[PDB]
């Protein structure tokens, strides 16, 4: 009864296991990044493609929880009521799509198939113990 | 970025505003309705339409609410502290995508085409004042 | 100088008056229907139809008029004699003025043909005697 | 909902602006010229060009702005508040009132090509240096 | 490096300096009649022409010096500190490129051949003497 | 009214929002290196691509600051005259087009794409927290 969100993409919520909590950056970020690069595709009433249909739920999905926040921010009044829950979606719900916001973004900018060597390959950094692991962990770009 | 998903769909939130709050049928039947008859290729690796991937992402955000819904009623401590959340998910934010869900399914049942023609027909059905209104508002279905 | 502003149509201010009064929607509740399925075509560049043309003007002539009922809105000094005129616009521009947009948003969804065939059927149903008549009013539809 | 007036026509309100606000003609000036050259097309009850259309709508916008001039010209308590606002409609809508018929009735009898290049043109000339310029203003004329 | 922007244009420095200082129209004139007719593919993503490249560089640089004006004037403390600065904008750093709005505006409605001919025709025309000069400089045009 | 800088060129003043301030070298540096690679293609009166047309625009703006700047040094009295106005060119009218130069003179060097290509590669660098960034920021270099 429950859906994989990132089976119909070839990645896995299994794959994404791979990659850190601290590993994902803000979701302010990932949203200037889509606002700054695709906000002229995004708004544009066309399928460019699977990523944008995505993209463009999970925007308005941060979007309603921002909602959630001022609504508690103001119409409650117990400082562990109106800060724990505010806390709550910041911290875990904001957690629980920043996957999504850094995926498909990450998705449209280079491509399904680089993304998904790029978890593998991130994988392969994550899994060698300190001693061996190159500093430099792995990290996205593109290639002509 | 500020837009509705309505977009590439042929719609807008204006028009799906005319429809009154007591229009959409409950998540739960809207949930129940999705796997009931939808159930096959929603939880597949294909990709098959459009609204599916837009779908998919739907569900996942009401299962992540309900998840706050569930937080919220056993953490946070006063009744007249949380009740105001807890019914406010159901109540609201909700109903934000009670009808997103709604949009979707009548869409693959039907079509965009079908979906968009019973919304232009109910408006002038709901625009016109009660005492010469007909008894009995349109029906949504597929003509051959 | 006469000009009707349905002469061109294939209509006239005696049919428009034919029909009663109160059986047209609200501007508010109307206003948005072209707000909501003909924003993009009736802001667009470049004319689809004398309908766009014509209604692409009447939507202008509101402005004012409310502009009008804000600046006298909220730029008088005598509240007692304020709505003595603010409350003229909205008692007898809109009659006039209501009907107007409601011809060519309708005109637009259905073509001036069905249009011009409702206001004859509507404005006699409502005048046989209610003995002998389909109780089930008469409505436009984009269904058959 | 920014419904240029003059956007289908290829012009807009800044080059209508782009104008000195005094070189237009006076109201009661200009709708004599239709009037009087315009008055049998006009009130034909078939259009002739999408001039007409929009001329057509003009005429009729002024009508109540002189009604309500009218009727709120002479059906009110206060005189010290009557020409508070009655010299409004001769103010400030006028202003943007009277450029809107000069546009058509000079486009009908000019076609929209010429007055498009005199806003240009005119519109020039009286930014050029005086020291440096034909005296003899630009001006439409119906021989070359 | 040290080189004038009037190069490749088929012009220099000391050809543009026959012109009087009063020659030139003001700069709100210029910034206006370049958004007057050329805002069509002055603000757009096209590319068009090498002169709308070079003149694009040139419209943000005085609205980069008219913050430069805007700040001095409300942060700066003495009026013989900074109007001497002000006025030196508006004057002298103006007149810089006040001339070179004009040229490539100019060019564009006209072309880089008629506008080069009225700037060795004009200068015959200053260089004459007072006694000989025909009371009237020659104005730039197209040649059909 | 206002032209985006970078629009024509594909980049855009809110893709140059990633790169930090203290990123962009300084002018001088800048300078040098046009004037040391570019010296003998920019003063050819040729448009041998449009960042000439751009690039020596750029260098005349930031050589007419300069004469600013020479003014203001000697022909103001009050030291917070005279060395604040400097310092506000040098801070930030200064950096308003380093990235002008930076920009221009990267893309000559490189091509657009690869510039292009650059801001996203340095967008993702940056948007990683400094935990994982590996130390070494990208960095633009040709390919055969
Ligand atoms: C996937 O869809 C849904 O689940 C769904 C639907 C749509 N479906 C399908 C339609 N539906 C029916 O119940 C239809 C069966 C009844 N059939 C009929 O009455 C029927 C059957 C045959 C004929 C027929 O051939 O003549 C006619 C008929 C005509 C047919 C053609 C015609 N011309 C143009 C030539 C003229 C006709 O003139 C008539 C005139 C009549 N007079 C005299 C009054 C009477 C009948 C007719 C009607 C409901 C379900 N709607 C809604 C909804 C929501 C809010 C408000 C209103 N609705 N919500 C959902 C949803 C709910 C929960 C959930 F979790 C998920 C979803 Cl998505
Ligand atoms: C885009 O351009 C501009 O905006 C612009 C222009 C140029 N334009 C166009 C020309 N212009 C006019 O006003 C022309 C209309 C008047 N037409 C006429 O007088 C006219 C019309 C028809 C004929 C005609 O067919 O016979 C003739 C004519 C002749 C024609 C052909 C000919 N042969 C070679 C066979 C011989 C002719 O012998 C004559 C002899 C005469 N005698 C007897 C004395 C009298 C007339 C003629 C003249 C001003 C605007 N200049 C200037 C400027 C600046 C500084 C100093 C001077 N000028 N600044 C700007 C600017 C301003 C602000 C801004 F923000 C941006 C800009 Cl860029």
């Amino acid at each position: 009864m429950d859906i994989d969100p990132y089976k119909e993409f070839g990645a896995t919520v299994e794959l994404l296991s791979f990659l850190p909590s601290d590993f994902f950056p803000s979701v302010r970020d990932l949203l200037d990044t889509a606002a700054a690069l695709y906000r002229d595709a995004l708004e544009s009433p066309e399928h460019a493609s699977p990523h944008h249909t995505a993209l463009r739920q999970a925007i308005l999905a941060w979007g309603d929880l921002m909602t959630l926040a001022t609504w508690v921010g103001t119409n409650l009044e117990d400082p562990a009521s109106r800060d724990l829950v505010v806390s709550y979606v910041n911290t875990n719900v904001g957690l629980k799509f920043r996957q999504l916001l850094w995926f498909h973004i990450s998705a449209l900018t280079f491509g399904r198939e680089t993304v998904l060597e790029y978890l593998v390959s991130f994988g392969v950094w994550i899994r060698t113990p300190p001693a061996y692991r190159p500093p430099n962990a792995p990290i996205l770009s593109t290639l002509p």
